[PDB]
């Protein structure tokens, strides 16, 4: 508003209201901003506290009750009490106990497993069983039939990453319960995605179809570290392969493609060097990170928060980062980046 | 219902003390079987639109920032939001009245609906306005514009602002940094040749360079496409049903990376098959008079009228006389993430 | 550089039963520095070839039917390749000729230089005839004519004919079908020939452009607002005074045909062309004006309805006279998909 | 035709005029379907090897010699040296400690190895080990040179796009100085590129040629292996009953290794008999291991290791496993389905 105020102006906002209309001359500057300004804030969750809550859920809410879904959602500050990490991404912590199952069910949300500690425990997808261990992300796409179980005595803990927010915003969420039947756990080292599409640069015949979401069921630890270390090794012996100086990373990708994981989700894993410090970054959309190795720090905003084994942060859009190493410092970073890549929305700045 | 209520509130109090939502005591159905938007099916009246427009430009002066009146949905808390992705408003230009140029990362269209002589300035061009032409002014352009008559006019502002404001992605510059007065823009002299391409042009872009879809061409095109269905020929869409996109011809994709436009011509008596999508609509009746079913609610709509059908809501259009629609959606965010979904009640 | 005689003759003769040609006895030219095509720089003129084909409407009756021209490159060893990529040939159709339907993999165009009243019709759609149009017969499908008239035409027909051939690509069907309908324009033009708007019944992208002709009246004003444009001091010609278009599919913005260019140029009178190499072929065909061809340093004079060839990595550019119109079509497309295109432009 | 009288004095000014004329012409200008001049033909490796190291100690470095490679001639294509009209085939035979300096072409090339190891061929200076049964890209326009660190022989595979490049006028080549003679285990492309699912930060533009320098044999063998061992567990897998394959791809795309070549490999469990395929376009086989047959217009032809075979376009082809039989495959197949020109006829179907 700035129409001098008057018993008529009055009048006509009445009229408005009345006919839902809101005119976008009163409409607060925050509708079209100078630049992102997210209601979701910098936020970061200590792992120990993550743990230790996991562990008490998993004393508290058996299956019958409230487990079954064990989760611990990552509730950014900023979002009004959502149960979202970030507008776009939902972040939880999923705590199965020992010789615990999920039935299968199947979603349009885009989902994916970042194993923190366990082992032992299969999630089937699609039918193929998939193992999982500390360090493997695993890829549940939309619309394929996703459960799992414990083959152990022992608990598991993983990252639950979803696009959850955005399809809840934006209306595009659906759900199928499994039929009533049998999934009898095969139990194998390797899924049949696996000992088909992960073979560097080998295609079956029998895959020569595109697909949206990569078939690869879990990208695992062994090729992530090798990858990463020989990263390294090349820059040591001066050879270009590093994306910054002392800055390992790789972008997990669907083999058909060349492209991301899945149409709404991007997943990266960085190295850094002890001692190196990451030039600040603005990048729209928000990112989430979770320390896997080692221990350092991260920059948002100004303000630096230490960070050890396990920690989460997210990074809203547009705020500047920076993440700086204290010893050899490994990351698992995914982000809502295809969203706004897809739609030409992306935009980044380097302060170098 | 949840855990034994066993005074692990100690347990919630920590939850709450940093940051922690359990997934098991939660909310409503967060992952639902189908869509169930928090917007809701609503019509606007064009008469009543019009009346409320003509008001603003004798109450709220010199042309403030921005005299343009978003339709807001019912459902959506007072957001100001026809749909959760789409902001469609009337914007009422009066005499003579100008609007200096600015530039946003939010795409938009702007549809003509009475009036003309008055330029929308698109990165320099000037593109000039009329009924039933098809504006754009796509994402990180600067526009501004200028009436050049005594006379109103009043047009549709089409932009993903609820879209751009809830994903985190606007950014804005101010310009004021051309009142020329062509009959057609820069754009259109090179780009609207039927299949011709400059060689200047060869890059292919995001969004379309065409600066206007102009009403001659969407007529002749549906029009041709009712006279070939008379000639027992294949086009329209569904009998009675002529329709087109528009495109960027550099691409033959929609006209901007988070909008579709298109332009439905029914003939008298259609009755269209129902449909379920993912993703908004908003139609306008631009010509001639009918109606909407949405959630097998009937409403009859008149010239100018304008509804929104949100995500998944079984729809249907009924044309009494011959009924000319606008409509633009979300469906290329929707198809770009593969979300898109469809179900049409004939089967097809 | 060569091994030499006595027991290196029975290895010689070894390989000759056994199928071995050695890499070492072969030409260096086998791996040339750069292109050094068999194929060599010509012109036809048209008052040449206009002639024979008149002639030849006389001497061979519809015997007749195939009454095509094609210009033969003196570098081919007599094989009537105009290039190793294309086929070109003048083909002159009598009095109230027709041509029964066939059908084949090779992609093919005509172009219009003299005449009225023809139908080209393409899969059962009937295609008018008027010079200055560039007709379509895509890849496999159905294509036969008729003539309407008392009046002979002539068009340039285009094919990768050379391309098919030596690649062994080629397929062939006649038609025992079925229409000699006459429509001033076909359903194709009907539903496509609408700048920046596609039909919802062709959503599907398709690897040959559905617009069956592109007509003589939307390239050339598409031309002439692009020397307006110039004149007004805006971006819009590709060099100065060089106004040019391509021939696109609209459903895509590429090229018509997987393996064949057009495009069509018009020169302002006086401007020269900065000297050019480039990868593949090229035959231009003047349409209307008169200027030169300079190639390998060498200059032609050309007039109304003359042709060149340009084989690969040969240097050339134009003059021209008065103003120059010129058609041109390429197998750019083939250079281009497999990455085998470069370019050198003498200012760069 | 047509006539004779004054007929002939016009034909006169066609051939004065460089005018043919469409009527008079063997209507396999425009065939019913593809019949090639290139015939189907095999080349037994015995014979290969021998005239190979035959050419050992008789063209020596200087003297001929560094382009020591005998290019598989197609019978039917006039003394030209193209194994199919589109397609360079030739053994290389590398003599002990002999090298090759640095030349970059815009045709695309590899390199098969086939005996041998210790050979580095550097491509855009990075040396990318040789072993039996690895594949190596030397993809178009990038730099290649190769020494062998060893008192032994090498013998490869030229695969190449001569024939295509020179009937299409699309050759450019360049001399190099330029050169690199370190001997890692593995090229710095590999280690980028060869973790599975995986793309480095620094890597993100795609590329028009693979950037993997070699597809190494273990992983070929383990990939096929598993095929073989999936379909024993009643798993979907393999392309045909009993046949494993797989596709070399430029991992940026998923695509083919280079914009003018496929290249495939073969497994075909002991007594498989593939089904009858008319493809268009060219293609050549190589017997890695193993023995069998091919079947080419309906006639047999048995297979030894190390064999080679070319199908010309739209023969139909089928191949028998006598023993369990690996084979290496490339085709022209990326240029026929750049260009919508293939087409397939499967004899299930
Ligand atoms: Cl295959
Ligand atoms: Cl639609
Ligand atoms: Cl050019
Ligand atoms: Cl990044
Ligand atoms: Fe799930
Ligand atoms: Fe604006
Ligand atoms: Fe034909
Ligand atoms: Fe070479």
């Amino acid at each position: 508003m700035q129409p001098k105020d008057t018993p008529e102006l009055r009048a006509l906002y009445k009229s408005f209201e009345e006919e839902s209309i809101i005119p976008l001359w009163t409409q607060l500057g925050d509708l079209m901003p100078i630049h992102p300004k997210s209601k979701a804030v910098p936020h970061v969750w200590k792992w120990s506290t993550l743990l230790r809550l996991a562990r008490k859920s998993g004393e508290l809410v058996p299956v019958g009750r409230g487990g079954e879904r064990r989760a611990l959602g990552l509730a950014n500050p900023g979002l009004g009490g959502n149960a979202y990490i970030s507008p776009t991404m939902w972040a939880g912590i999923q705590y199965l106990g020992p010789r615990e199952t999920a039935p299968e069910h199947r979603h349009s949300q885009n989902a994916f497993r970042f194993v923190v500690e366990g082992e032992g425990v299969w999630t089937v997808v699609n039918g193929d069983p998939v193992r999982m261990s500390r360090g493997d992300l695993l890829l549940t796409p939309g619309w394929c039939f996703h459960g799992h179980m414990n083959d152990t005595d022992q608990p598991m803990a993983w990252i639950d990453g979803l696009d959850i927010p955005f399809s809840q915003q934006m209306d595009v969420g659906f759900f199928e319960f499994g039929s009533d039947r049998v999934t009898d756990y095969a139990t194998p080292n390797f899924s049949r995605g696996e000992r088909l599409w992960c073979h560097p640069g080998l295609r079956p015949l029998s895959g020569l179809q595109n697909t949206v979401a990569s078939p690869i069921g879990a990208y695992r630890w062994e090729f992530t570290d090798r990858a990463l270390t020989e990263q390294l090794l090349l820059e040591d012996e001066g050879q270009p392969a590093t994306v910054a100086p002392g800055h390992a990373a790789i972008r997990y990708v669907n083999p058909t493609t060349g492209g991301d994981v899945m149409p709404t989700l991007r997943c990266e894993f960085h190295r850094l060097r002890a001692g190196t410090e990451t030039a600040t970054r603005n990048e729209v959309g928000s990112t989430v990170f979770q320390v896997f190795e080692g221990a350092g720090a991260v920059v948002m905003n100004g303000e630096t928060t230490k960070l050890e084994k396990g920690d989460m942060f997210v990074v809203p859009s547009w705020v500047p980062w920076s993440l700086q190493a204290e010893t050899q410092f490994d990351l698992f970073r995914f982000s809502d980046a295809p969203i706004m890549e897809a739609l030409s929305f992306m935009r980044t700045k380097i302060e170098g």
